[PDB]
């Protein structure tokens, strides 16, 4: 009986002095805003309905209209940024926080979902939600001895909303709020529900997307072994953020990187570096590029796990963005590796695919490769084997690729390749 109302009818209903008529119009409004094709959010907004919906949130005496208006507002707040703003400007945030305490689960859950949409909109709304004190009652809802006694959908919404409080940058969330949330998050990260695990991983991946101090704050909570385990999951919705998170951690200090290696991450990388999903392969290689920028003993652990041939593989054939990542991994490896580790690199076949990418119409990857070639010559210099390396590069057609770079637009390149020609090619 609340199917297909017009906005004018809804307004008439909501403007009556009759709580039941209001409830009926609100429900009608909810159903409109729920329809799949082009819900008329903006018409609803233009009709001045948000303030009325928000005031309906306070009707403790009429829980069904609390629920319908929460749902209606939620549909609106899950739209665009201006639509979300309209919900925030109607005073929704404290009214939703009050509803977290509702004795009716379906109402509390709706409030959880609404705050998640508002906080997920941007840094400023996220921080406004935190300032209105959302975190304490959100965490209080998860304060049970075993998470398994909570309804599955309920727990998924809470996790999702928690992950939005961790999301976005400029600024990152307040340090205080991260610390408040982190222990619950570590807990959710050990729960056995794929979606809760996915969203927990996303949350950790956001918190580790920053300066080493923020990375530290997560890593000191001991999540890395669990991340590595999730890194080995079969579900792509779990692997993807676990790898993003692991990728962020290895952009940190050598000590933070070492915890990733100690947890056994490198054992998962043969499958990641050959993963059929392009973005996994790409982020796996990025991750390697940060590990090969570590200490020589960390480069050595890459060698020991048999990962150099997989780096040669990615460099040889892959999506171009992934190959760019592999080039970095190589330059970083050659930059910091021992002479013996660089010799090993060449013996694995790095030279030919390295040269084939000198044909890439991209300035940065050329600089990166030319830099790597230079590092390898510097290793050959310490062994007096510069000439043998020269013959190697020449025979796989690499020399012609380098002379052609003499004839190149950018001159950071141009001149790097001429340094190479003069110095190592008669
Ligand atoms: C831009 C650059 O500053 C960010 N990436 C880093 O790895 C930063 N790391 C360092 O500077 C280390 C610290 C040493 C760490 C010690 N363990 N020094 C050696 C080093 C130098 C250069 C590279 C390099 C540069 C460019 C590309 N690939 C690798 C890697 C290591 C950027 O790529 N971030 C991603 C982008 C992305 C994420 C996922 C997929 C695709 C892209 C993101 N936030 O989404």
């Amino acid at each position: 009986g609340t199917v297909n109302w017009s906005v004018e009818d809804i307004v008439k209903g909501i403007n009556s002095n009759n709580l039941e008529s209001q409830l009926q119009a609100t429900q009608a409004a909810r159903k409109l805003l729920s329809r799949e094709k082009q819900p008329p959010i903006d018409n609803i907004i233009r009709a001045g309905l948000i303030p009325k919906f928000v005031s309906f949130l306070g009707k403790t005496d009429c829980s069904p209209i609390q629920f319908e208006s929460a749902w209606a507002l939620t549909n609106i707040a899950s739209g665009t940024s201006e639509q979300t703003k309209a919900v925030v400007d109607g005073g929704a945030i404290p009214a939703f926080i009050s509803l977290l305490a509702s004795p009716h689960a379906h109402i509390s859950e709706q409030a959880v979902w609404a705050l998640g949409n508002i906080a997920g909109d941007g840094s400023a709304f996220r921080d406004l939600v935190i300032k209105h004190g959302a975190i304490d009652p959100l965490l209080a809802l998860l304060a049970v001895p075993d998470l398994s006694t909570l309804a599955c959908g309920y727990l998924r919404n809470l996790t999702w909303t928690l992950s939005n409080l961790c999301r976005n940058k400029n600024p990152a969330p307040p340090l205080d709020a991260v610390e408040q949330i982190l222990p619950t998050l570590v807990r959710l990260l050990h729960h056995n529900d794929p979606e809760v695990l996915a969203d927990s991983c996303w949350a950790i991946s956001y918190l580790t997307d920053g300066p080493n101090e923020r990375i530290e704050m997560v890593v000191k909570k001991g999540v890395v072994p669990q991340l590595v385990k999730l890194l080995g999951a079969t579900e792509l919705p779990i692997v993807t953020p676990a790898l993003r998170a692991i990728g962020n951690i290895v952009t940190g200090t050598d000590e933070q990187t070492q915890k990733v290696i100690d947890a056994g991450a490198l054992a998962v990388f043969p499958s990641l570096l050959t993963n059929p999903k392009t973005n996994i392969q790409k982020e796996a290689t990025w991750t390697m590029s940060n590990i090969t920028a570590g200490r020589q003993d960390q480069i050595q652990q890459v060698v020991n796990h048999g990962l150099v041939p997989f780096l040669v593989g990615v460099l040889s054939k892959a999506d171009f963005k992934t190959q760019k990542e592999a080039a970095w991994a190589i330059t970083n490896y050659t930059s910091g590796g021992t002479v013996e580790q660089i010799v090993y690199l060449v013996h694995c076949g790095i030279i030919e695919p390295l040269m084939n990418l000198l044909s890439a119409k991209d300035t940065k990857i050329i600089q990166v490769i030319l830099d790597a070639i230079s590092n390898i010559f510097q290793a050959a210099e310490k062994l007096g084997e510069t000439e043998k390396l020269s013959i190697m590069i020449e025979e796989c057609g690499g020399l012609d690729k380098i002379e052609a770079l003499q004839r190149h637009e950018n001159e950071s390149v141009y001149k790097a390749s001429l340094n190479l020609i003069e110095k190592y090619f008669s």
